[PDB]
């Protein structure tokens, strides 16, 4: 209810203190963020990842009541749910669905379970260097801020970590460019 109870709970979840000054100030996501809060374990320890995937589902959420909105939280504060993406997806599904909304089927279309191993994320390069190879040879070395912008947005990479993709990227290039010479000066 009362700005002193939201802080209350805030900074008792482990929010730092200009933090929760700041998410105050916006009192709908408030709103949510308690009410989001509340229906975990009482016994339930938050750490710097949840308490920031469990606001950026109240920042999603903003004062309105979604209904199975427990199945997202559920599925932040049992690991499911890792990223900022994969709780987006997961409000988006339950959203669509409402009450018809299953941890299965919202699992199923969060990337719940799917990890991309830096060897599929090679894999996927690889191809796509293939798919576009003389576009490639053509232009060497000034193509690769390209080649990443089109890498991340591959479907199948959608649920990889994107911090592997620029060194994959790196190191394939290599392979059919050759090291950087006279071509390549900028």
């Amino acid at each position: 209810s009362s700005v002193e109870e939201l802080t209350q709970l805030f900074s008792q979840v482990g929010f730092e203190d200009k933090k929760v000054k700041e998410i105050v100030k916006n009192k709908k996501v408030s709103d949510s963020l308690y009410k989001l809060i509340k229906e975990t374990p009482s016994d339930y320890q938050w750490n710097k990842s949840t308490r920031a995937l469990v606001h950026n589902l109240a920042s999603f959420v903003k004062g309105t009541d979604l209904p199975k909105s427990e199945l997202i939280v559920n599925g932040i504060i049992n690991g499911d749910l890792k990223t900022s993406l994969q709780v987006d997806a997961a409000f988006k599904y339950v959203k669509a669905n409402g009450e018809a909304s299953t941890k299965m089927g919202m699992n199923e279309n969060s990337g719940v379970g799917i990890e991309i191993t830096e060897d599929q994320v090679r894999n996927y390069v690889m191809q796509y260097i293939q798919e576009n190879k003389e576009r490639i040879l053509t232009e060497r070395y000034k193509l690769v801020p390209g080649i990443f912008a089109d890498v991340k947005n591959l479907k199948e990479l959608k649920w990889a970590d994107p911090r592997s993709f620029k060194p994959i990227i790196d190191q394939e290039v290599l392979k059919l460019l050759g090291p950087k010479d006279e071509r390549d000066l900028i």
